[PDB]
């Protein structure tokens, strides 16, 4: 039997790329990010940029993102069928959903937010212009880099043989994602093989898989390995989610998505937290607490406002299942 | 002698200031947001600015913000007693409910961040650096202003007779406030004078009173007239919320305090939406979207990301109780 780490070791320059998706009223907050990205790791170790979007991207956004990205980038759109209704969705019933919590909760009466969760969950690692390369860095308008980083980051992943890379952690708000975690325990029940036996259900759980604690990887900064995506675990899990609903009849991110199936399906030493890269999207921070790493990489955010290890943030309960030990004053941080 | 009666008499150059509190720690946020306040506005109209902190600021912190800011700068600690549980305060409860919420929402198991709330909510309109003054614009660490502001907002406040101005507004998470509007509506019952004749209700609640929408102004970004804060009605409201407990018992930030108070004892068209100025506080923007307004102040936020007609926003709310015309495309932000 094929494992899901058989389709991932053959992976371990390497081919990876920076993906974005955007709209193209986004334009200035994108160029501030493009700008973060080249002056702190891309101007040192380039990497292909792929540009993806729902519509065509005009050609004042084009000719701005190409001058402004230093290596090549790639400019796509995605197939409608990654970007629509699939046929057993009841769009009534999702209509009202929406209508009735357009003021409940973030997002709660958009229609276009749960198809591009949609989209990240189970399509971008598909589209046509990641076929060729094997790891990708997930990259998102109106994001700060605030440390220089001084090695290639996708080498790195690849001679440590690391599959999912992140910053932040965060609980889900559970008004967003109901019936989620059922739905990803049921598939666990019916596919046992797909859980590794060493895997981090305790970043998820506190109960051993009762319930969810909503612990899951900030989606919007990711650094890993498309092969996991493109496992026949995770296609399983992500074809059971797509049937389900969620995604249309509650308001499913890709984050939670993602972070299920890293921490379920994976040896735990595969998952691997970027505590060396300075990074913010609002409206949270991962801020390098090593004074050496800080220093010596000239960080620009406040140490202080680390999320890391603040109440609401999971970090915690990372460290605490992998075994990390953490920082001397993480508890500063919930106070 | 009603409320407006203690507001009318301040309608020479406004006595006015900027207002921060904030943590030695967040001297790179501050510094970053001091270089948008002086490009944008401050070089053209000087006022004087006030730092606050509840423990005392570093030279460094105060060399390098003299630095940075053009006008006058004034740095005070804050009185022991305006960041300090009461005495009528169980800290036993108090210690309890933050640790069962360390990880229920934001701030959950927080003890500073309730101390700053109620410090926001009660104290710093009467910290003695503010006393000389009839105005006030609260600037936080990690904002941007967007776009250029060609004219003295404190002048323009003074002349056309407001006493609240905002940008940002949305629904508060109800899990950090189950008791605020209760304890309101009673204070209200017990002081009908208090309540104005023409307040602005509809803005707070969608049955005349009986329920909270959630609703209330982004109290990061305010420039109001202090005097409403020191009338007896706000004063009153105050020690009523003090006394209940929420600021402690649950999670009361002074955002919802504020509007509630300014919601409610004042006619409604003392109230006034700066929706001409460009303004991110994380993670949500205020950006002009009347076109002439965006492109003289050279805005430089993307349009299409405002935050002010999304569901979860107020701005709808905001616009259907003053009667505002909303701009043509409203409706695209509910997408
Ligand atoms: C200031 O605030 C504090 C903090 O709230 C107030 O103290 C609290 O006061 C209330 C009411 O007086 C007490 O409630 C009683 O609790 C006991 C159970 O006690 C145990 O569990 C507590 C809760 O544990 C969970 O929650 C906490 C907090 O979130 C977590 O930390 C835990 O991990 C749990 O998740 C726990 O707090 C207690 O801890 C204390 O004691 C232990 C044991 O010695 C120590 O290790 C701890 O360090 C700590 O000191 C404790 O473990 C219940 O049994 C009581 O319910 C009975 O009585 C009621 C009376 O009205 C009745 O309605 C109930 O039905 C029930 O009665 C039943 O059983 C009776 C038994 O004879 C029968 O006679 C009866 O017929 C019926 O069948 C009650 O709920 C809190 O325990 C207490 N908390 C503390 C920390 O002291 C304080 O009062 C406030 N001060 C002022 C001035 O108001
Ligand atoms: C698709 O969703 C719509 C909207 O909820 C469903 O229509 C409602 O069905 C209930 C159940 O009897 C009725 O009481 C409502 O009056 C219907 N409302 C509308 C908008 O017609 C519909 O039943 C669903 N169809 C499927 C595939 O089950
Ligand atoms: N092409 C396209 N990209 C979108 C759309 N909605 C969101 N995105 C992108 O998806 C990512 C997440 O969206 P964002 O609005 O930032 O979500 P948030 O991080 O939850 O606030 C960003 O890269 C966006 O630019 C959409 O309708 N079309
Ligand atoms: N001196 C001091 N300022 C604080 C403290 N907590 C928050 N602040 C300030 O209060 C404001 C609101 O705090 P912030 O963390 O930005 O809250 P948020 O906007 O809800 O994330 C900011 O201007 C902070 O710098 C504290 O414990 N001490
Ligand atoms: C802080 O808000 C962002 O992150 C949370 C947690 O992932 C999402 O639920 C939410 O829609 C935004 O994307
Ligand atoms: C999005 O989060 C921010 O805004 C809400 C609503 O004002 C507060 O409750 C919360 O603590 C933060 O300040
Ligand atoms: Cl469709
Ligand atoms: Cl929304
Ligand atoms: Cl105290
Ligand atoms: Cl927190
Ligand atoms: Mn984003
Ligand atoms: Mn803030």
């Amino acid at each position: 039997t094929k494992t899901t780490m058989d389709y991932i070791t053959p992976s371990f320059k390497p081919k990876a790329c920076y993906v974005t998706l955007v709209r193209n009223k986004e334009l200035k907050g994108l160029l501030s990010s493009i700008k973060y990205v080249e002056n702190k790791i891309n101007k040192k170790f380039p990497y292909p940029w792929v540009f993806l979007n729902d519509e065509p991207f005009t050609e004042e956004f084009k000719e701005a993102v190409t001058k402004a990205v230093s290596s090549e980038v790639k400019f796509g759109i995605l197939p409608k069928e990654h970007w629509s209704y699939p046929e057993w969705i009841n769009q009534t019933k999702a209509a009202e959903i929406r209508a009735d919590a357009a003021t409940k909760y973030i997002y709660g009466g958009s229609e276009s937010y749960r198809h591009m969760c949609r989209y990240q969950s189970g399509f971008f690692w598909r589209h046509e212009l990641l076929e060729e390369y094997d790891w990708y860095w997930r990259v998102e308008p109106d994001i700060k880099l605030y440390c220089d980083i001084n090695y290639d980051v996708f080498k790195w992943m690849q001679e440590n043989e690391k599959v999912y890379g992140f910053t932040v952690s965060i609980h889900e708000y559970e008004v967003t994602i109901p019936t989620l975690w059922q739905t990803s325990m049921d598939f666990i029940k019916k596919n046992p093989e797909y859980l590794d036996e060493n895997n981090l259900m305790s970043f998820l759980s506190n109960d051993n898989g009762k319930t969810y604690n909503l612990c899951h990887f900030w989606s919007n900064f990711e650094i890993a390995n498309l092969n996991l995506w493109r496992s026949p675990a995770y296609r399983e899990y992500f074809d059971t989610l797509d049937h389900q609903g969620g995604f249309f009849y509650e308001r499913w991110g890709d984050a939670p998505v993602h972070s299920i199936a890293a921490a379920l399906f994976l040896p735990k030493d595969k998952i691997h937290y970027f505590s060396d890269i300075g990074y913010h999207h609002p409206p949270y921070d991962n801020c390098p607490l090593d004074k050496e790493v800080y220093n010596s990489n000239n960080c620009e955010c406040d140490q202080g406002n680390d999320f890391t290890f603040q109440g609401y943030s999971c970090g915690k309960e990372y460290y605490d299942a992998q075994g990390l030990v953490k920082p001397k004053n993480w508890k500063k941080f919930r106070e």
